[PDB]
């Protein structure tokens, strides 16, 4: 149907929306701590501890199967980026220090995001 297309249209949009976004936020993290899964070789016990590990690479594998329907499951994935590594790390680690800056630090974006999302609908 038309309207199926119109409606694919907009995913598209939302799509190209998200890639700039998650282009932005990852800029936030040129250390790169976030850049890739948790290795299970490398931290063999991280499951007992985080049940839903996030990444940005593994964001952009659904970014780019148009699997985000709407800004608020991104920015869960976003969340959970951060909020695995704060509990996973504690306070004094560059790990945790990195998750508090990237979420400052992405507010900023994530602000406009959604006015731009709302905006353009």
């Amino acid at each position: 149907s038309m309207e199926q297309v119109a409606m694919e249209l907009r995913l598209t949009e939302l799509t190209r929306l998200l890639r700039s976004v998650l282009d932005q936020l990852q800029d936030k993290d040129p250390a790169r701590i976030f850049a890739q899964p948790v290795s299970l070789k490398e931290v063999p016990d991280y499951l007992d501890h985080i049940k839903h590990p996030m990444d940005f690479a593994t964001m952009r594998k659904r970014l780019e199967a148009q699997g985000y329907k709407n800004l608020h499951e991104f920015e869960e994935d976003f969340d959970l980026i951060i909020d695995n590594c704060m509990k996973y790390n504690a306070r004094d680690t560059v790990f945790y220090r990195a998750a508090v800056r990237l979420r400052d630090q992405g507010g900023v974006v994530l602000r406009q995001a959604r006015r731009e999302v709302d905006s353009i609908g």
